[PDB]
């Protein structure tokens, strides 16, 4: 996701968090942003292009390979240079084995809890935007250039952004609050309120990331390079059929989020 996609995930993870992750990710937290979790989820981001923190480059995806539709941890959770576990599957089992360190403080200073927080939470929201496990060779539709409109941007950038924007423009005013607001009620008392014990019951963290992942690929085969061509463009049609799956993955990713966090630090 880019900033908003994040943001949202993050406001609604903190918003259903006990009472010890509530504590926790506080202390975490540096005073200037006032125990706001989002506003830091986006830092992974940023620091993805220095130098020092080239190695989070690939933990923010996974490249399944071309038209196979699944996703499979040893063939797939590697880089460029085979070198096992570095994807955001991985990040996310990693991440979350440093925050059990947190509470028994038994790890001296090899970690850093805070970040360790914030590339969690952020690759919590990254797993289930069903274009960060998409096909190799056309980079999660980084390279599948289309228009968007009445301008041109590419089929992962529509699904990092372009939905949300266009979301937000059209029906709150631009206003991102308030497209959060309609999607913490969907699940709430809404179309997915019968679904959130199905969405928290994944099992371990290792499985459970196995299951956000495949769940990633097959919308991501299923709606996000279905019905796209490149240099075409992308109409209401695409936008109004795809608005609830974009939706629907923020919030997964946030309940999600808000599991594991009450889980590693309860
Ligand atoms: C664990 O990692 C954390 C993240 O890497 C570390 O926290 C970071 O610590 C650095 C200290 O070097 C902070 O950067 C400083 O920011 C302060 C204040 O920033 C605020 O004010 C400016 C302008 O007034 C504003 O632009 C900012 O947005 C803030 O509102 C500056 O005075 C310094 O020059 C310096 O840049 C980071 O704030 C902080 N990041 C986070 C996410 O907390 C932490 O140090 C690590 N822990 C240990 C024990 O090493
Ligand atoms: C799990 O989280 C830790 C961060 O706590 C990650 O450790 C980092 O691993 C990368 C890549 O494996 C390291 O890069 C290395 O740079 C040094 C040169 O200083 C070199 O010895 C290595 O060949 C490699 O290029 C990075 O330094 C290391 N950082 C820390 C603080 O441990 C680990 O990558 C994470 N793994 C996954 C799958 O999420
Ligand atoms: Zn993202
Ligand atoms: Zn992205
Ligand atoms: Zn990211």
């Amino acid at each position: 996701w880019s900033k908003e996609g994040h943001v949202m995930t993050c406001r609604i993870a903190q918003g259903l968090l006990n009472d010890e992750a509530a504590h926790a990710v506080k202390m975490l937290l540096p005073e200037y942003v006032n125990g706001d979790l989002s506003a830091l989820c986006v830092w992974p981001d940023q620091v993805r292009h220095w130098y020092k923190y080239k190695w989070t480059s690939p933990l923010h995806f996974i490249d399944t390979p071309d038209k196979a539709c699944n996703f499979d941890y040893e063939r797939d959770c590697h880089d460029q240079h085979g070198v096992k576990d570095m994807c955001v599957a991985g990040a996310i089992q990693n991440f979350t084995t440093q925050l059990s360190h947190y509470r028994e403080g038994t790890s001296d200073r090899r970690y850093n809890m805070t970040e360790a927080l914030l590339f969690l939470s952020h690759f919590m929201g990254d797993i289930h935007q069903p274009m960060h496990v998409g096909f190799t060779s056309d980079a999660g539709g980084n390279s599948i250039d289309l228009r968007w409109f009445r301008h041109k941007s590419n089929l992962h950038h529509v699904w990092d952004r372009e939905i949300i924007l266009t979301a937000a423009k059209d029906y709150y005013a631009k206003d991102i609050n308030l497209l959060e607001e309609d999607i913490e009620g969907d699940f709430t008392d809404g179309i997915w309120s019968d679904d959130l014990a199905s969405w928290r019951e994944c099992g371990n963290v290792f499985s459970c990331v196995n299951k956000f992942a495949t769940e990633s690929i097959n919308i991501a085969c299923k709606w996000g390079y279905k019905g796209v061509e490149a240099g075409e463009t992308l109409s209401d049609d695409y936008f109004n059929s795809r608005l609830p799956i974009v939706m629907k993955r923020v919030a997964q990713g946030g309940i999600r989020l808000a599991m594991l966090l009450n889980n590693v630090f309860g």
